[PDB]
């Protein structure tokens, strides 16, 4: 099966100065017997929000056992937003499995001390391609 | 053909307390003779906006004949935004066709009574994968 | 190989009243011997920002040698935002290669004179499908 997916509807609220795994957003590539070719990986966090005192936001990353392959963030445009609105976020990266990839995961990291909120659907998806 | 797509450039402006189809964002899976395996579905609404009086926004969903499989929203961070800016939105879900899926559609639902606006490109895409 | 990708971590800051290529976001389809079937193309700019004096934003497009196939934008909800926050943006389009497509690129265009900022990861991805 060339389509892999994991999805969640919540995670414990946390702050982090470093990239930390988003629990449940994990694809086991080795366990699927995929050892070569490429994966197009999509991290989709459609409804996150950040709480903080200093232009809040969330960094998200796609990581393998080799670490972060791609990342990005959303941030609010106000020091302390009136309400910390829902800021849809998608990240897309293509990785060579041949180089020794055995898992893929989503990770997150605070912007300026923000608490990080997922309280609804979020997914981590991959499509396997071979020549 | 394992790639399916539908796209629109507008829809009638409406409010809805329930998920209602976004006209044109519909993939006919049965008609394509796809009866087994998985679909990775992307709902891409890159340039929506919501008009309202109370922190406006839009919920979007991916639905089949079996109902909603994934959803999320954007919301503004001000009670009545200065201007209701364009809030890009993407949603990604992977569904088992074997379980009896015959169509896939995008749907939307008001946040707090918002009118819902698409006046430019939006797409619903799927990639079919089989083991 | 049915998966194509290009990624960047920055681009020179520019303004543009027209769609102009985002340097590095280019897939050479002809060079890959792909002459028929479909491509699902994702333009992923997860961490852009716009600087301007009049509700800033960025239009993004997916273009081929035949021009723009899909586009959209983000805009801020304040005339001059307190801080020009990071506004994640994804665009998804499906194109018929048979119709004479030889390359795919990401492009951008100012909203109301905005300077356009990418200073971190951004990607252009494609999956090739044939019947």
């Amino acid at each position: 099966m060339p389509l892999l997916s994991a999805s969640i509807v919540s995670a414990p609220v946390v702050t982090s100065e470093t990239y930390v795994d988003i629990p449940g957003l994990y694809l086991d590539v080795a366990k699927a017997g995929i050892r070569d070719g490429k994966l197009q990986v999509i991290l989709n966090v459609p409804t996150p929000y950040a709480t903080g005192n200093n232009f809040p936001g969330i960094y998200f990353a796609i990581a393998t056992n080799q670490g972060v392959v791609a990342d990005g963030c959303f941030t609010y445009s106000s020091k302390v937003p009136e309400s910390t609105g829902r800021m849809p976020f998608t990240l897309v990266a293509t990785i060579d499995v041949g180089s020794g990839v055995t898992f893929v995961k989503g990770q997150w990291k605070s912007v300026r001390g923000s608490a990080m909120h997922i309280d609804s659907y979020a997914s981590l998806s991959a499509i396997w391609g071979t020549a």
